[PDB]
Order: C-alpha cells, then structure tokens, then sequence
C-alpha cells in the first residue's frame, strides 16, 4: 500500500538448460555448464569436471517462481518496487572456472547473444552484465569492444582470477584501457572463479559466506596498490555482493601500509590509496545496515543497494520492509544516494516518472 | 593536561638474543629462533627452517633504543604521552610456525618465565600476553592456568592455528572453557602462525598489509559461528593490528548468513553473530579514522587504540601527533571509551586520576 522507488545494482538469470548446447559446435557443446538438481542436490559439470555437489533444501530453500518465469521476474520488479536492476549470469559464471580459452570465449559469446536478444529485450529497466575472458586479455578486449558495441554498460569479472592473472599483473592493462575508452563499469562478482577456501566444520555455513569476501577484498587491493584505478581515472569498478563497510576499513589499511611501509612500496601512486578507493571503488549490498555508516560516518559515498533476487541472501520478497526498517530515521538525501543515484551514475535506464 | 593520555592494546618486546641459548634443555637449545646477521640482513632460523629473511635497515627501524632497554621503554611511554600498554611477543611469535608441539611448550614457558621476571616486574603500567601452545590443546590449557598463577591477564594466540587446528573444531573447546574460568582475555595477533609475504608482483607491500586481514576476519567468523563464544559469555577476544570498521561489517555478513541460509546453519546460536561480536569481539588500530565512525555509526563500541610500539605501522615516535588529529572535533566520551576505558575492561593497570 506504500512503497519507495529503488534501483538494484545486484540479481542473477537462469539460462535456458539448452543455452550452449544449441549454439555451440559440436568439439564445445558437450562441454559447456550443465546444472542438475536431482535428489536434493545441485551438480554443475564444466568441461569434464564436476565443479560444484551442494545440497538443497527441497522444503525451506525453494526458487522464487520469476528465478524460472521472466515475465513472473517483470512482476516481481513492479511488486518489490525496483526500476532498473543489473542482472549477472548464473551458469554464465562457471566459465570463470574454464582451463580452455577457447571454450571460455566461445561459451561468453553465445550468452553475451542470447542475454541481449531473449532476455534484455523485456525491458530496457534490465541492465545486462556482458561476461569477457577471464583467460586472455586478446580475447577479454575483442567481447568488450563487441558488447560496448552491442549497448552494453558493463562487464562481469569473476573475483578469484585463474593462477598467474591476479589483479595486479600487467596482463590486464590492455582491459583497463579497453573498459576506461569504452566507459563500461568493471563489475567483480563474488563466489565467483576457482574455490579459494571452503569450511567443513561447525559453522560452516556462516564461515563459507565470509570466506567469500576475502576475493574482493585481495581484488581492491589488488587494482587499488597496482596503479591500475591510478593509471585510469575514468575505470569504475562495482564490488557486487560483497557488502560495503570494509571498503573504507580497507582505504585505510592501504592508506597506513602506503604511509609506513614506503620504502617496500611499489609503484608510487598519484594519490593515496583511499582517495582511489573513494573515487573509483563502489560495492553493493542487500542487508548490511552498516553501508548506511560507512556513508554518514567514514566518507564512502560509493554504497549501491542491490536486491540479490533471486537468492536467499537477496531480500525478495520483503524488499520494502527491509529498506523502510533499513532507512528509519536516515536523511533521505543519503537513502536517495544508496537506492537511486549512484545507480544512475553507473547505469542508464529509462527516466523512472515521478508520483508528484 | 599538556598530553592526551592514552592507553595502548599494542605492543611488542624484543627478546635478549640468548634468551632461548641459556634457559632451555640443551636437546632443544639450537631448535630455537635464533638470527645471524651478515650482509645486510638478518635471516631467522626455527627448528631447521629459515623463516624470515629482512634487509637490516627494516629490522633495525623496529628497534629503537626502548625495544630491548625496558627502562628506556618507560620513559618513551612517558614521551608518547601513554600510560597502561599490552606487550606482546617478537621472535616468540615463530612458536606459532613450530612443527614440534614439545620445543613450542618449553620455548613457550621459556618466554613466559623470562616475560614476567624480567621485563613485567619493572612496572605495573605493563600488560604482558602469555604465549599459549597452538599445537596441543592440554600443553595450551596447562600453560594457561601456570600463567595466570603468576598474574597473566590474556594469551597470544597466532591469527592463523595450525592445519586441523582452525578456530571452529572442538579441540580448543577446553582452552575457551580455561581462559573464561581465569578471566584471561584471548588477544589473537594479526601477521602470525603463517608467511605474511603472500604477494610479490607491483604493489605487494600493500597487497601484503591487507592479506594480513583475512586470517583475523576467518579467526572471527569461527569464534562466533562455532558457538565458541556463545558457550562462554565471559571470554573476551582482542583481535590486535587489524584495524576496526571491517569488524561490525562482518557482524553483518554473519547475520545475513544466519538469517538466510538458516536452513544450513550448525549450530544454532543463542544470540545473533553480530550480538556475540558487539558482546565479546574487541579491536585495536594505530591510524584508521574508520575505526572512530565504527563506533560512532555502527554500534562498535569494542573500538581500542595501540601504539604498535615499535612496528613501524604504529604512532611512534609521533603519539600525540596522530591521537589529537584523529579526535579533533570528536565527542570527548567516544575518545575516552577507544583510548583508555575499553583497554581497563580487559587489563588491569593502576587507574590513573581521570579528574583530567
Ligand atoms: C615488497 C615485498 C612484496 C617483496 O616483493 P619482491 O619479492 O621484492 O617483489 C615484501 O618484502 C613485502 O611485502 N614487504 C613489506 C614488509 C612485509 O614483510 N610485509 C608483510 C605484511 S605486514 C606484516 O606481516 C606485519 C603484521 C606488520 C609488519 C611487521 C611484521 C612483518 C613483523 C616483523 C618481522 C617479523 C614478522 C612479523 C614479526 C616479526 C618478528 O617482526 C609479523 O609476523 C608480521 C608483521
Ligand atoms: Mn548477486
Ligand atoms: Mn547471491
Ligand atoms: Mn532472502
Ligand atoms: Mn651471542
Ligand atoms: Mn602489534
Ligand atoms: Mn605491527
Ligand atoms: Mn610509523
């Protein structure tokens, strides 16, 4: 009965089970992300590898109906009251975890295809995420310059590069330039790429969703210390779904190495740490009352709301309760700031109508 | 009152070199830490592994003359303008990478004995940490109540335990059990039980700094999700040099996992995560302004100052320098909370008359 307009910096599409299948080759078809969930699990096979055995919960964890039903997922944006919402892969992302370059590029392809022909056509208040090669930078230009093309806003890095191409070698300085020429925002996804670390014991559940963020964290430091948000002044990069608070908590850290660890500090940057961080470094989040703080209180203004649907860490389908109990008593200056407009400062949607 | 008088929750002590040469049992004697000095580094030895390699000019800035002189401590102390000060290890800190739980127990006491004796007994305004085995619990627990015989108020534990020994698996369980019984305070140093050079490529130095957090953030996430902290309300845990505003960022995270993926969680707790935190989870920083805003905005009030005296990370020798551009302009209470009263809620050195 009463609702507030939001945009949404974080949310996921399920693929057509046949996506690759039909596209692609027959040397490539049979090795591209396959998900089953069958006996109350989920399996995903990648190129020969099962890369994922997780348990569902059949009773207590079942998809939102829109997760399998587009014109269901149009319904709930109008029902949760979000306008523009960035869309990430969900199969799309096993390419991450590819050893072949050719099967990564030719796998990005078809879903950069099928996203902007099948699913983006719905609504121009959707904003797609192209993936680009996680493997070769040749390979990573050529997507980027071909989605920028294609209309395109921003490209998905999955936050555990494979070995040898961490964020701060110079393999990926031709992407850097790429993505700054182009102006498409660099959107670092957790829980995506190679497994880092998983718990196996008591509280596992709730240390493997905080092992997640140590990828984004080494991906900030990483660009930040490396010169490469330095040497690109116009490259903005989204942290999605991975909180906010320890972003400035981390400017500071750099800031206190940088300062104190001078002389083991290579390369010098044009300006500290944090003010990289504080022009360049947005991040999004769905509950974390602490992004508001990071706001008022540590001079962080890059925080995006993102819902996260369909998963459960989303906030679907209490998007309203949870932003009413998030913003109780906030200036609404600093709710505009979270909600709409730094989304408008990445993205573009159509004009959102006022309701007076 | 010319000074800000503060109390520092960090610090370390430089052993006598010999420390280890004439106190242990001639089987183990050259299995301890010891250093050799030649071209322009020194190189750490333990137990038949070199352990650390530094160019002397980065040593030695470690060690000005109040790092080994103790009555040259105290008048730096009184310099700095700083009244109460934890002191933890140097070359103790390399029994947390020991292989052989019997030399990490009789270099441990070695420590401990020589700590109390020696450097503790020149004034009471010096907290020291006792070292604790990471390697056995019943060696751990033995030690623990040995220490607090003599006085000892908190353990050093290394941030990143031994394989299997992850801070979640029921082997620590009667350590908890200990150190609520005695009151001791859990004082987990970050940049310990693990190489800290992680990153070489550019911006290593910095990259470096920051890896240091993720064992202190993992540390957390088990003390709470296991149900460690939940099972003594007494224990008090002091994560010392990780800096503060990434901690009730994590009390979110964990929230939000407890929450969501409910179905998932083992165990259950009697409160949520972020309640255990802001209960029983303490932090110290030298420089970070975010650490103030963590107390100010996110209801982290466990937010303590330390000196790291004398890391070049710390205030030294530029104390009140650093103490009053923080809290310029900051509420008098929130100063007096994160830089005298929460380190008198875990230590206990003679109170000042806070008539000033
Ligand atoms: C520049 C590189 C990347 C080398 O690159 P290249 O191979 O030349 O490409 C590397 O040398 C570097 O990162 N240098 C900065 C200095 C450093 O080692 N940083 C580690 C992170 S900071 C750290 O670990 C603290 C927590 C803070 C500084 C003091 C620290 C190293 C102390 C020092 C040294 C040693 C280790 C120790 C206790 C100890 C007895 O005093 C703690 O375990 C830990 C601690
Ligand atoms: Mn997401
Ligand atoms: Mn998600
Ligand atoms: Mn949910
Ligand atoms: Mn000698
Ligand atoms: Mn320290
Ligand atoms: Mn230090
Ligand atoms: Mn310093």
């Amino acid at each position: 009965m009463e609702k507030l307009w939001l945009n949404s910096a974080d949310s996921h599409v399920l693929e057509p089970d046949d996506l690759w299948e039909r596209a692609l080759p027959a040397a490539l078809r049979d090795r591209a992300p396959r998900c089953v969930r069958d006996n109350g699990r989920e399996t995903v096979y990648v190129d020969g590898q099962v890369v994922r055995r997780d348990p569902l919960d059949f009773a207590d964890a079942m998809r939102p109906p829109g997760a399998l039903d587009h014109h269901i997922r149009l319904k709930d944006l109008d029902d949760q009251g979000i306008w523009g919402e960035v869309v990430f892969p969900s199969r799309g992302l096993w390419t991450a975890v590819m050893t072949d370059p050719v099967l990564a590029r030719e796998c990005i392809k078809v879903y950069n295809d099928w996203l902007k022909s099948d699913f983006l056509s719905l609504s121009p208040r959707l904003v797609g995420a192209a993936m680009v090669s996680m493997l070769d930078t040749d390979d990573a230009v050529a997507e980027l310059r071909r989605a920028a093309d294609l209309g395109y806003q921003t490209v998905f890095l999955a936050a555990t590069p494979p070995p040898g191409r961490e964020f701060n070698m110079d393999v990926w300085e031709p992407l850097w330039a790429a993505a700054e020429e182009a102006g498409m925002t660099v959107s670092i996804h957790i829980g995506t790429g190679a497994d880092t670390v998983v718990a196996r014991g008591p509280g596992g559940a709730v240390i493997n969703y905080v092992e997640t963020l140590f990828p984004a964290q080494r991906a900030v430091a990483q660009l930040v210390a490396s010169g490469a948000l330095d040497r690109h002044p116009g490259l903005r990069v989204l942290i999605a779904e991975a909180g906010c608070a320890w972003v400035p908590a981390l400017a500071d850290r750099m800031d206190e190495a940088y300062r104190q660890h001078g002389m083991f500090v290579r390369p010098k940057l044009s300006m500290l740490p944090g003010e990289l961080v504080r022009r360049q470094v947005y991040a999004s989040f769905q509950h974390d009352e602490t992004a508001i703080g990071a706001v008022t209180a540590m001079n962080y203004t890059n925080v995006l709301w993102g819902s996260d649907y369909p998963h459960l860490e989303g906030t679907f389908p209490r998007t309203q309760e949870v932003v009413t109990e998030l913003f109780a008593g906030v200036d609404p200056e600093v709710r505009d700031l979270i909600t709409r407009r730094n989304f408008t400062d990445l993205f573009t949607v159509p004009a959102l109508p006022a309701t007076v």
